[PDB]
């Protein structure tokens, strides 16, 4: 029955601070001058850092844990990673894709993720995976808020019954439209596409997350038409573009111009670094781009970017422990937001722009909200990235979900020295 | 009362002719065996070039003298471009238009410049530079036939209303229909602007001016659907592209197989090579494009192309004094137009096409026009660019408006001796 958290380091803000905790929720939070008594009933921080829960805007739980299943993704793109998943969808039963959910998505709550959207391929008239994650959805509740995407991974217009499987995917429960206009078979579908995508989120009163652009096609421009969209149905907040690595292959002078749009449209962005460097890039000899989307201009134009893991063990990806720390660290390094304050403000782009772009409504440390945070054993955003640290304490609702008690590490020199990789 | 002008040399023609002048316009022209006699009536073009007046095919009178105001365009680029104007447009004010367009109206009025084309931002409600603008070119009638393009510099379909206020801005009197397809959201929206464009041209019989590909992007093409509606719609002399500085960075295949479109079309192209050797190139490093349109092939084709100045310290460009020949110097540098001829058959781009460009029906030095007409201090073109030279008089109407008494330079050496930089 915690009541308070107390001596918590707070991204941006000086000293500590006390954060009162009453009926599941945050009642107050008050600065402290100094180190406070740990007691019963109170959550000692130690001087860590606290933050709101870790979030996954993106990741593919239908898909996830079967890496090499019947076969290996050997050229490692998203081509052949397609091809690879239509072998294993067939294979799919409903408790095959119930236990590989759960595997990955207690990993997540051991690394203090309370937040995930999973995309879900409904481009299989079976609806096997959809049906199987709308059951996870519920059984994960009481530590995870997932949503769905109903995902349809070989296209709307250009798989059979497409449009009617993305639509029943919405009337079984789906959270999110998704779409892939890339895939489409011509660019016309590609569009037209979107078009049905934004209609049935207004149907169903549903946010959207499209796979947009994720080629590197410097013609592949279906981002303009995902904000434009937006823009005029005034629904921003409700929108997302995912990867948008085609971004990174546009000449200068258009995407000074599209940033304008994207700007006004209010529409998320999200990059998968994982996945995206091991994705991208393919086609080319020597160079070879990195492929991530304009994650860095985004943030200096005040559009909201963020970063998800995308994969676990699958087709597109043979790694992953669904660490955010560590896509954290991927994406800064590509996308060389390497100041030391770019870094240290890493942190949001795997917190506060990710609740942003699954237009969360309780989040965050705020009095009023629900008592749903972590604590990570760091100074601030740049020590919890460069050491890479677990998740000290994972609290939701008031209560502690997870919980790591650290290494410990020892070199046996003149005398034994415990050692902490601090400075 | 000017009944004569004697002693005129002209473009393309050998020796020395004498233009008659009845009535406010040329009754007759008259080859001279020699050097003629002053007398009273009789205005001597001293062996100088006698030419119809210059005209200025694009300029934003209602953006003139408005640089740094509230703040710089510190990048040099068009959309930043926009986004000051978008500033200062919001402090418009009827009397403040009026006296800043005025100012630079009687820089052209010095400059020889007797047609004038200048567009007026539409992308606002109030229409306040239109409402000033009408005003003004009924006032400066006397001396300059002005033209004014309903521009929708914030876009058709991408602005509020926008549709609405441009057909108002016809419905108001504007001459021209005007339209900015590369600055729409999207590229359907950039086509479609057009389709509207054209209605509505044709449903008020008024001519079209589209700044059309201003923008370093190869994939910028709104030029083929600006020629494919003149040919369509048998309008092309009517039609205008303005900028296409995209044409630089198009594949030379696409490019011959559009240059078929064009000159089939017959619709008319203007270059600004002030701002576009200033706004294009910025979003390179190294090497930098040059960003003009393809003037020279144009020229090659037959196509009628022509230079405008655009900006006179405003948003978009710093400096200038409203010179056509300065506008042409700088054309024929960055376009290449180096060679003697091409050199001394410049004064087309700033004559003649220009005029076509306009869709001017009382233009040229022949019997039956209107005395409108400007008398050079040089030799012919070539010398007439290579020396700046200014407008020794500029007669219109049969009447003289503007003179320039020629600077008179020394240098004192053993003896003193004029200067006057010819050969
Ligand atoms: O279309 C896609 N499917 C699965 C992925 F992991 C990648 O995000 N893209
Ligand atoms: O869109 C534009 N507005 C103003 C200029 F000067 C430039 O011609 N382009
Ligand atoms: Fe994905
Ligand atoms: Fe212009």
């Amino acid at each position: 029955a915690l009541q308070t958290i107390i001596n918590a380091r707070l991204p941006g803000e000086e000293g500590l601070w006390q954060i009162h905790l009453q009926d599941g929720k945050i009642s107050a939070i008050d600065a402290q001058s100094g180190v406070m008594p740990i007691t019963e009933n109170s959550l000692d921080a130690e001087q860590g850092l606290v933050i709101p829960p870790f979030v996954e805007p993106h990741i593919h739980l239908d898909t996830t844990q079967t890496a090499g299943q019947p076969n290996w993704n050997q050229s490692g793109t998203l081509f052949e990673g397609i091809e690879r998943w239509a072998e294993r969808k067939a294979l799919l039963t409903h408790d095959d894709v119930k236990q590989r959910a759960w595997q990955t998505l207690k990993w997540q709550i051991a690394n203090g993720i309370q937040h995930v959207r999973t995309h879900v391929d409904v481009s299989d008239a079976t609806l096997t995976a959809l049906k199987a994650m709308l059951e996870v959805k519920q059984e994960v509740a009481p530590w995870i808020d997932l949503q769905i995407v109903a995902f349809p991974q070989e296209g709307i217009l250009s798989y059979p019954n497409g449009e009617a499987l993305l639509e029943e995917a919405l009337r079984l429960g789906a959270d999110v439209v998704g779409a892939i206009p890339h895939f489409e078979f011509t660019r016309e579908y590609g569009v037209e596409s979107l078009h049905k995508t934004f209609a049935l989120a207004q149907k169903y009163d549903r946010l959207i997350d499209v796979h947009c652009d994720e080629i590197d096609d410097e013609q592949s421009r279906f981002v303009e038409t995902v904000a434009a969209l937006a823009h005029h149905e005034g629904m921003g907040a409700r929108v997302t573009a995912s990867h948008t690595t085609a971004m990174h292959s546009y000449n200068g002078a258009y995407t000074s111009r599209l940033f304008r749009l994207l700007k006004m449209s209010g529409i998320n962005f999200v990059a998968n670094p994982l996945v995206n460097i091991h994705l991208q890039g393919r086609f080319d000899t020597y160079p070879k781009r990195r492929g991530i989307t304009r994650v860095k201009e985004m943030l200096e134009s005040g559009i909201n970017v963020c970063f998800g893991h995308d994969a676990v063990f699958d087709p597109w990806y043979p790694l992953g422990t669904a660490n955010m720390l560590q896509v954290l660290h991927m994406g800064l390094h590509v996308c060389q937001l390497m100041g030391y304050g770019q870094i240290n403000d890493g942190l949001n782009l795997i917190t506060h722009h990710s609740a942003r772009t699954l237009n969360l409504q309780d989040y965050g440390i705020a009095a009023g909200n629900s008592a749903n945070l972590i604590i990570l054993p760091a100074e601030n955003g740049f020590d919890a990235l460069r050491r890479q640290v677990p998740v000290r304490y994972s609290v939701r609702g008031g209560k502690v979900i997870a919980s790591t008690q650290p290494a410990q590490t020892t070199v046996y020199l003149e005398q034994p020295e415990a050692i902490d990789y601090k400075r």
